């Protein structure tokens, strides 16, 4: 409460692979932790331009930016400064897969992101080889605690420029470097836009809106 601030910035570097093509991306963010929004602006630093989707990489850019009600416990908030480490898998329906470890911590008032990603078995026609998306609709991830930890799991869509979608399943677990109060089940409603970005995406800004409920309903 005293170390998350009501505004906050984070810094993230990403190391990855995505069919065996190696990249390296850094960027600086900002946002408002307890009103669930943030920005961040992100450079190739190496191997750009990508000859992969954008798409695949921007869930991957932070989750001390999710508004929760009080009646909710806010466990990554709660696992600084320490904070916590995640590993995600996301499936896709073509058989793509993308695997992401992260680590989060809070370094000189700042949250500092470290992230690797293997992106694997894409077909060379999909779309996210032929860089066909075009951005992830709106969504909702299930969170519930299990063996200590948070878990969230998510049915995902991306948008493809052919005006049909590509679908992804994504788990993801989230473990705090300390004992903190894990909530019970409950709902985080995401949303995720590509606000700006130059001719080859070697420059990319974005933009999240997360918040945790109880509700079902849209």
């Amino acid at each position: 409460m005293a170390i998350i601030k009501e505004f906050m910035r984070f810094k993230v570097h990403m190391e990855g692979s995505v069919n065996g093509h190696e990249f390296e991306i850094e960027g600086e963010g900002e946002g408002r932790p307890y009103e669930g929004t943030q920005t961040a602006k992100l450079k190739v630093t190496k191997g750009g331009p990508l000859p992969f989707a954008w798409d695949i990489l921007s869930p991957q850019f932070s989750k001390a930016y999710v508004k929760h009600p009080a009646d909710i416990p806010d466990y990554l908030k709660l696992s600084f400064p320490e904070g916590f480490k995640w590993e995600r898998v996301m499936n896709f329906e073509d058989g793509g897969v993308v695997t992401v470890t992260q680590d989060s911590s809070l370094q000189d008032g700042e949250f500092i992101y470290k992230v690797k990603l293997r992106g694997t078995n894409f077909p060379s026609d999909g779309p996210v080889m032929q860089k066909k998306t075009m951005g992830w609709v709106a969504s909702s991830e299930r969170m519930y605690p299990e063996d200590g930890a948070l878990k969230g799991e998510s049915k995902q869509r991306l948008k493809l420029k052919d005006g049909g979608h590509y679908d992804a399943e994504f788990w993801t677990t989230y473990k705090a470097k300390k004992p903190v109060q894990l909530p019970g089940a409950y709902n985080v409603n995401i949303k995720l836009d590509i606000t700006s970005h130059n001719e080859d995406y070697t420059i990319v800004e974005q933009y999240e809106r997360a918040e945790g409920r109880h509700s079902t309903g849209g």
